């Protein structure tokens, strides 16, 4: 059995190689997730075929209970694995299985260096420095759903200043950080990636929530626990560290 | 079926209540893990009976492949669950199953406030400020097994200065931090706990490795995936955050 692996274009996890060389199949791609998949394939001993998810979506449900994205590919048995920056969530665990996480992350703060600002609590109580999130993203939703008073206050500030505080996408948010007196609430993984590449930018404080990226499988897949095992071995032997360092490290 | 839950005395996860009131069974105990277990019991709908692991050990193997501690309790079917600060590891996954993690942690640095020291790389290249770990602990072992050059250098410094750099236990390490020009490499969870209680102390840098605490079950237990589900719901509804804040927050 050659395993079909669903994934999604997303820097630095999955990219097309910058090459016009004759590269076919899996060799057309590079990135953290491709390196992970190679290691998994060598530990478990499987052949695989990487296929980009046709609709370019991660996976969400409609009101009929119909799914899209990589999740739908797994549900339909059109992929054996999803290897992507795919969050392990309660709702998704109802319909697919996941390995234990190969990467753990949390919402954090992207801001300029050399400022007394040190936490989310430092931002919440003031109005001089604007702060927000990508409109309708996971980070915005966290703040909308939060019953923690200090994040309830932050959401109230974001929701009332909806037009300016909430941005269209990650790229626009980073641009707003570099140009105005603004802080972007975003995932720690993305902050690490940006701060490595922009020396004027830094992470502020720690993690505001916690979640993991895991390898998705159909419910009952005999590969799920094997992949957990492989992930733990890669973690303990320092290989996850070196794969992260390969793709995240800047100049 | 009343589930037998193996656990271990460990502040703030599992403690005896400071009370001479007539408290029996589960009511004799308090702590993060007791709160977690209560929530798990209410989501899944199980009765349970907390039993402290007789040998007071987490779980390790000898050369005959014989296990001890909470791991051995699970292997022997003398406990249905282990709910404790029990690390999900490759070797343990060979003999027991684990839920996905309810807490994620990594080695970090405990040091004084107001110093230019900001990372492990800042410590490694100098000798004026001594640094180390608890002798024969998980943190020391990480440095001993590491093939990362900057941690190889740190281990070389710890191993050559073996008598003074390596301490007997966590309590001795913290005391060495507060009295001498010294930094203790320790788990982020414990650093958070200490820094909340000592205002002269701070965490330095980020996480040096990554691991999770999970609920242990015997291999094949039908509770493992259910507990993962419950953990994700507690995470997403902010309950893991508030349980952490209950036990970790200082004065
Ligand atoms: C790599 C990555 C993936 N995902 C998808 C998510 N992990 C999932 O599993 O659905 C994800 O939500 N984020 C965070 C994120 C992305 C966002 C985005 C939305 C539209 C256009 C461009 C970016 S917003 C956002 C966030 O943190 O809120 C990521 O950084
Ligand atoms: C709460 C906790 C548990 N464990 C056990 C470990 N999680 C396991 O699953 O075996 C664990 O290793 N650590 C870290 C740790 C404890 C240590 C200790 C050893 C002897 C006497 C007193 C303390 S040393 C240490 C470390 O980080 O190296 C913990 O902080
Ligand atoms: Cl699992």
């Amino acid at each position: 059995r050659t395993l079909i692996v669903t994934t999604i274009l997303e820097e630095p996890y999955v990219m097309y190689r910058k090459s016009d060389k004759p590269l076919y199949g899996n060799d057309r791609f590079e990135g953290y997730c491709l390196d992970l998949l190679k290691e998994l394939s060598n530990i478990l001993g499987f052949l695989y075929d990487v296929k980009l998810v046709p609709d370019g979506k991660y996976g969400a449900q409609n009101d009929k209970g119909e799914w899209n994205g990589m999740v739908k590919e797994l549900i339909d048995h059109r992929a054996d694995l999803a290897v992507a920056p795919l969050t392990i969530t309660y709702v998704r665990e109802k319909v697919i299985d996941f390995s234990k996480p190969f990467m753990t992350l949390g919402i954090s703060i992207l801001y300029r260096k050399g400022t007394p600002i040190d936490s989310a609590d430092d931002l919440a109580k003031q109005t001089k420095i604007e702060y927000g999130a990508v409109r309708d993203g996971s980070t915005m939703t966290f703040f909308k759903k939060s019953k923690i008073s200090t994040y309830e206050k932050m959401w109230a500030f974001m929701s009332s200043r909806q037009q300016s505080a909430l941005v269209k996408n990650s790229d626009e948010g980073i641009q707003r950080v570099l140009t105005t007196d603004y802080a972007l609430l975003m995932e720690s993984t993305s902050i690490e990636y940006v701060t490595q590449r922009n020396c004027n930018l830094t992470q502020i404080g720690g993690l505001i929530d916690s979640k993991g990226y895991g390898v998705g499988t159909p419910i009952g897949s005999p590969y799920r626990d094997k992949i957990t095992i492989a992930i733990l071995q890669l973690q303990e032997e320092g290989k996850l560290h070196m794969m992260k360092e390969k793709w995240w490290r800047g100049n």
